């Protein structure tokens, strides 16, 4: 392989520059197969990567794991394979009451809670989404008739103080995304970040498990209909 | 499943109360292929899990993922389906000149250069292994006619940055991470790897017990390349060491 865990060469991703990064390994055929000629690349350790086209054009669909060291891992390597665009797809738990299982939250920032973030810049420098790659992501939101949360999520190293980011206007809570955004922001590569809320943790009601399927569906769309908007 | 990530109930488990936890989860099969009725338990994410027995013992094996993170929710989970001993094995680059390639480190204590072990302890804590497990890993060491090397492993959130690799895209490292290599060397630091000081840190403040095992695959101070036979065989060997420590622990 040209790269030491994603057991990927350059020829393969086929000229890709825009890889969908969601967490899990297993999640990665379902969304290739939103696009057309999805194709296995390779699977090793938690990294599971598809090729397939969006528009005619190569987009690379890459598990992280979880976590912002195995997701820090996935965007170096891809990004030496010639990937600068990276969008982050995850469903998540919302702590704003009026922010429902159901909707869709756009991460235009995150508190960086995370360790990985660190390697990549001192604590000072924002966790900031590209501006165009989230513009795109709540253009493809309104597209599909949903008008997204857009602000700022906690992004932590442990499964998951949230009273104290509640006051602060924080949507939800994740793993990647702070190291995500810290670690593309300080070397030129652009990333965004949707996802589905399926659980409400200022709500008392379980989420209803269709609801939270069709959620997750609705935020897969999002990203290949943004991946598309990008590639243009 | 009683548990959100892992796929497992507690009757799975059939008792086991001690887990080896490698990284890869292409790795567990083999593990628990080397004690008797290996039997695949459940794949989800990161986290693949066998069952086997250790001289009638039942022992998990499953696998963490990299990093703190994916590492600290296997630990969590396996803790709930009630294992209390938790042995890492690994395979791992060695940063100190005389520590070859073929050589085995047992970590007694980690430099917490990781996140997740924040949210179990304070900095000031020391992301330290159970000594009692420590003890076995260095017994089933010599038992396999290997001194191992015994001291301090960097424990990182980055492949690259936090272990100051420069051979990546910007080739640019962090000013904390700029001369922090040398830096651990010259204070004797073993070895670099990216789970131990979540696993030591968690498992230290909340009563469970964790070692760690490592074959050295590589060592970033020498210009030769390591030999892929070798490698292979350095795996086996670590493999068995941390088997044979369950083995002794379990006794
Ligand atoms: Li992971």
């Amino acid at each position: 392989a040209d790269v030491f865990h994603l057991g990927l060469t350059k020829a393969m991703l086929d000229g890709a520059t825009l890889a969908i990064v969601p967490g899990d390994p297993e999640r990665v055929k379902r969304i290739a197969e939103l696009m057309d000629n999805a194709t296995f690349l390779a699977s090793h350790r938690e990294y599971t990567s598809y090729l397939a086209y969006a528009d005619g054009k190569p987009v690379v669909i890459c598990s992280t794991g979880i976590g912002g060291p195995s997701t820090s891992i996935a965007v170096e390597e891809l990004a030496q394979l010639g990937v600068n665009t990276f969008l982050r797809v995850g469903a998540t738990g919302a702590i704003q009451p009026h922010v429902n299982v159901g909707d869709v939250i756009v991460t235009q920032a995150s508190v960086r809670l995370d360790g990985a973030s660190l390697h990549f810049a001192p604590m000072e420098f924002p966790a900031v989404a590209n501006f165009e790659c989230t513009t795109a992501m709540v253009a493809a939101c309104r597209d599909a008739g949903v008008e997204p949360h857009i602000g700022v999520t906690a992004s932590s190293d442990t499964f998951y103080s949230m009273k104290e980011w509640q006051d602060m206007g924080v949507l939800n809570y994740e793993m990647e995304s702070a190291t995500l955004f810290t670690m593309c922001a300080t070397q030129g590569w652009r990333a965004a970040c949707v996802a589905g809320v399926i659980v409400n943790r200022t709500q008392q009601e379980i989420p209803d498990e269709a609801t939270m399927k069709k959620t997750e569906v609705s935020a897969v769309s999002i990203v290949v209909a943004a991946a598309k908007k990008l590639l243009a």
